[PDB]
């Protein structure tokens, strides 16, 4: 029975992620879409064209966005962002929580930019994945210099009701970002791959694509209901000579489980590389 | 009334006055092209098209109003002080030279005249069959209609659209080396078809009008390549069987392995020239 | 004045229909396709086209005067049971399906009539751009004008030559599923773009560009795909670069193991029917 | 035979592998008489230095013997050598010298600067060349310095290819000359040795199989050079479909065949830069 | 001086074989084009075209080719050679010296289909390579049951000026197939590559071509003019710590020498197999 009657929500950027999340919010119930305004200079989007059909205001400004907002996401590309803060930083006001989505940018780059203009900018920092589009995302987010403690209670709140949402220290979140904000695209290809397996194996494409899914959806939610190890979990599948462990076997003889930590590795080591540009 | 030149008369230039006069847009007589080999075998080439010749780069320069720089590119600052003086308010110098930026090329021009009209390209060989793949980004002083006038003369043999500079290094590594990576690939499925029982030259026909019609298709299409790829496989069928091997050799990641390494090697290029 | 069927209304049926009138060769409402389910999305595309649908394959042979059979291989037989008292002296059969020998199909029909008229083609989805690669072998009774009517009828929307039966198994692993290998390629490659800097769209549309573009080169040339590649590189370049990288992950051998494995695929299940 | 009436006298500083190579293919090419051509080094016991005495070659441990003997004048000592040797003989070297380094990543400009400190005109060739110029099938590129005069480079092209390729290139060809054909004959040897191996394991004797295989090699290379031709296309002409060539080129392309030839040109080249940039 | 004045020979087949020693026999000056004939289904081949331009008398009539001919040439595929001996086996002379050069085909197979027609044919069996086509071919030959002892003298006489030959047991053929005959594919492929090796290092391709194979051609001479051991030879080249041992390590950590073994393996084993389906 969440409701946010008096705030109006704003997004810088018009693409994958604002849409994601506006659809997730207003889905919930928890925004009406005409309380939500979202700016780009293309308005011959794809996402800009989705938002329309929504009910979002879009407009090209920025400034717009800002002077119709209280809680203003920030939805560009990282290196977008200062571009954006030299544009709107003398439009932030006292009401202002602004709210970085984007990967690798610090709070502290984002405060040193808007304390220019008004001391004391509330921000906040927030990793998310696409899947809050069918509110299952993971999102964390980190408070900044100047952000009230109701305002990190608002923002679990809000990003709590498209998915998972936990407070993290701010040098966590570059982490995040290559687990469960690249995460998403993992699985969309571990599942483009295991329906080929199925293929391979005599089922048709669209019912492979709908038993992967399931398979790892189903798997997905065990783990995160149960208290047991997740290798306890995988212990309960298969039986002493069975199909299954033949499979973890030739997963194994692969290097299977180091593919994985290689990718979180990597999406986190390009994540800090690219801010270390930045700054 | 167009007259257009090149600077370097080797295999770019052959391509694209080839294309050019395949697609119309421009008559052999209106293009001259120089080099300081006469005796090469695409100017040779260039000659029977009807192409002016000349050993000389001021000629060149004195004839066209669009000129493509068409030397490698640790030739072109070698070039470009040659010329320089040449340069008028009229010309177009549109540069084809991996790597090579607008800034260098407007920094040395405007030692000699000031705001010279510079734009980079990016293109490949197959613009001698008019289906190249050409981006091209304008520089501080090209007029809007210098980028309109570069995407129709380029528009005429093959895709061209224009970019940001900061992409071309990427695009090199994409469609500019790509022809050499589909000349590979073609001469290993041919391999591929003699090893199993084809004449070459059926292998070789087969083998490139399959990857030519499955590209149509994908520029014709709407739907993402791995939908078009799922269409070809039958459950339990020998195109499926075919994918995993691919797969389990990595195949996907040595092509992603090559655009990276063409890049990369694009852009240390450029700053061993800076 | 020709009357086309086709038994199946799957993805190959309407690729080829909508070749075929894109062609011009054929009018849509020359065309009935027959399959048991009447609400697939490739049954909806041909009705928007203008060819006839039924369910009953038997209606399908009444109308026809060339007869393609595009099922699966293992419906083959099945189709050819229920359909083999249908065929008539006027009727040539082209199977479609991957493997299935012209022994079979000629032993099963036989039974019901003498003298079946039987050809058996490869082909691949680029039909329907009318860029497909299609052989075909003449079975025992096929007349000489049948085969000359088959190379003019899938030569409007592709390739088309005659082969001997024996090297039809070998085709299916290089042109058959060779639009599966193009579709592979062209996904890495845009994420090779993409990881290099380039937006998804641009990336995909450069690099099946370039594919095309050289695919075209190589048909349009008598030189060695190895000499096109020669004349890409420049020395020390950036597309040497890349194809060292190709090389040191045994690219070449990828595309030789999958045009083998499909062959063998290929084979394997015909083996399976007989 | 115009050169032979030359006359010319030829000096090594350095009476190793190459030197033996390059004597031995001059006196065979009748170019040189043996005992026209002298060779310093300080290792005497050395074998090379055995088979150049027997050859008629003089030797002698000094080299400003081989300086003042010589007319044309061969570098063949070990690359970090070079400085040394220019240290040691540069104020012997006379405006009629050509010299001619045939080391391995040495600069003209290395050799130039250590020479001008002497006279102020030193006449310097750099090569690359390769060991068999013994059999006088050699390949051999060259540059000129600052001061050879274009006789001079004509008379080392004459003088080089009676053992075998010679053609001028710029000097900044040289590292990658090295690591293909200065190297290339070692790369040829290790290629023989295996497919000799091959040959022995399906059962034939050894001293057939090298004799095939070396046969096979050098037919391959002669219709290469003789054909316009890409290698591709005369690959093409041998492999029948479904036959055993085309068995055999697959087993090669699944190792990574080709890349390694590649990283082994690379790999020469790179180490003759990186000896160089030691030096320098 | 050598110049067979009374024999004239035909071969079988018009494609690459049939081109490659008719061109050498003819540079050699030990055949005169015109006592040269030729027979092929298929009259507008490339090397058909050539053969013509050498002066090589061209029939489309196989039998013609018997009739004019005393050394026959097999020159068909494998798999053509039991249709040939049937359509000509008839045609065949004591007289005729029938030499068959196709990859893996016995003697025990040829001269069990001719004998069905007359007693006591003379059968070689031979294994060449295309350098024969600049007088550098290996070739090695087995006589047969009924082949006298001039027959085996006059083909190593013949053979001998195209390049090396000498005379094997039959077993060891298909050995030497996978040595010799596909040898030069290798050497090819090895001069591509090295080629390219020399373009990526900064070399005009055609430069890097001519000097790899300028290379190889000195390397095998060398070797073929030494009572070395290739690893000797191997040894002269490389000084301590140099150039040529840095790229030998690298051929080395890639299993090199391994994968021409397998090559040559592969090539002979493919040679048995296929003559095992043939009988
Ligand atoms: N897509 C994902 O999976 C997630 C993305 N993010 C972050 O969200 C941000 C955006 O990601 P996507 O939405 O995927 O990017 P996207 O590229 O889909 O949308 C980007 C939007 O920014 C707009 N834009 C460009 N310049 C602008 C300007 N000057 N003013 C206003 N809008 C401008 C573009 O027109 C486009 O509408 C990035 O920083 C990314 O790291 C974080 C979590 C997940
Ligand atoms: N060939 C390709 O696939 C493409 C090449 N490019 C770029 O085009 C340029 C040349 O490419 P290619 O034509 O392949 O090189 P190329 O080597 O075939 O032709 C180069 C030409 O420049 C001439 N030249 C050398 N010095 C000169 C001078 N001082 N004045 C005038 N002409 C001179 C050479 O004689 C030769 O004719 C390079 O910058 C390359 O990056 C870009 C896209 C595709
Ligand atoms: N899709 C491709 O890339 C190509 C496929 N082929 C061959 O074409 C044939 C089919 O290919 P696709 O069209 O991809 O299969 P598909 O599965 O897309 O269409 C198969 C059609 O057969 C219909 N069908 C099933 N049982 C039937 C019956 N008893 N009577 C009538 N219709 C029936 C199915 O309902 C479906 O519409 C296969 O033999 C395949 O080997 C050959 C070349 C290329
Ligand atoms: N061996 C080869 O394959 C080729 C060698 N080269 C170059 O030729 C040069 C020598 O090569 P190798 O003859 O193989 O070396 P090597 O070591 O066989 O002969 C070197 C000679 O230098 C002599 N030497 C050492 N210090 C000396 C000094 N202070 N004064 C005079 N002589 C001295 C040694 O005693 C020995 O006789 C190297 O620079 C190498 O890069 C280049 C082309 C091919
Ligand atoms: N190309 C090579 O590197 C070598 C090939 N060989 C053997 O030589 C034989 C031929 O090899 P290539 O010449 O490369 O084949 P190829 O295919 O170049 O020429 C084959 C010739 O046979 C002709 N032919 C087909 N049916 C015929 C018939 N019924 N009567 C007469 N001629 C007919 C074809 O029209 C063509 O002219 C094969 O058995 C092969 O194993 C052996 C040593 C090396
Ligand atoms: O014992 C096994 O592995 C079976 C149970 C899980 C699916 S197959
Ligand atoms: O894989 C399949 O089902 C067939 C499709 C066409 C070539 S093989
Ligand atoms: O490799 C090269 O020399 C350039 C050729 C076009 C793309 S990069
Ligand atoms: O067709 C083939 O591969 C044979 C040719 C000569 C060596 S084996
Ligand atoms: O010592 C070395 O390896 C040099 C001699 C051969 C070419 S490079």
């Amino acid at each position: 029975n969440l409701y946010f009657q008096s705030m109006s929500v704003g997004f810088i950027g018009a693409g994958q992620l604002a849409f994601a999340l506006a659809k997730g919010f207003t889905a919930a119930g928890v925004l009406a879409a005409h309380k939500i305004m979202a700016s780009s200079p293309d308005m011959d989007l794809a996402t800009v064209s989705a938002l329309r059909k929504m009910g979002v205001k879009l407009t090209p400004h920025n400034k717009e966005t800002v002077q119709h907002s209280d809680v203003l996401f920030l939805a560009v590309k990282p290196h977008i962002i200062p571009f954006i803060l030299d544009e709107i930083g003398a439009d932030i006001e006292d009401r202002h929580i602004v709210v970085s989505c984007a990967a690798g940018v610090t709070i502290s780059s984002i405060e040193k930019k808007l304390s220019a203009f008004r001391p004391a900018p509330r921000v906040i920092r927030c990793m998310t994945n696409t899947p809050v589009v069918v509110r299952e995302g993971a999102t964390v987010y980190a408070t900044g210099t100047h952000a009230q403690v109701e305002d990190g209670r608002l923002m679990e709140q809000l990003l709590s009701s498209v998915g998972f949402c936990t407070e993290v220290e701010e040098d966590l979140i570059d982490a995040v970002t290559g687990l469960s904000g690249s995460g998403p695209a993992y699985a969309f290809t571990a599942l483009d791959a295991l329906a080929d397996g199925g293929v391979k194996m005599g089922l048709p494409r669209r019912l492979a694509v709908r038993l992967g899914a399931q398979a790892l959806l189903g798997a997905a939610k065990m783990l995160l209901h149960s208290e047991q190890h997740p290798g306890q979990l995988k212990d309960n599948v298969s039986s002493p000579g069975g199909a299954t462990i033949h499979a973890l076997h030739v997963l194994e003889s692969g290097g299977f489980r180091s593919l994985l930590i290689n990718a979180v590795e990597a999406s986190c080591i390009r994540t800090r590389e690219l801010q270390s540009m930045a700054d």
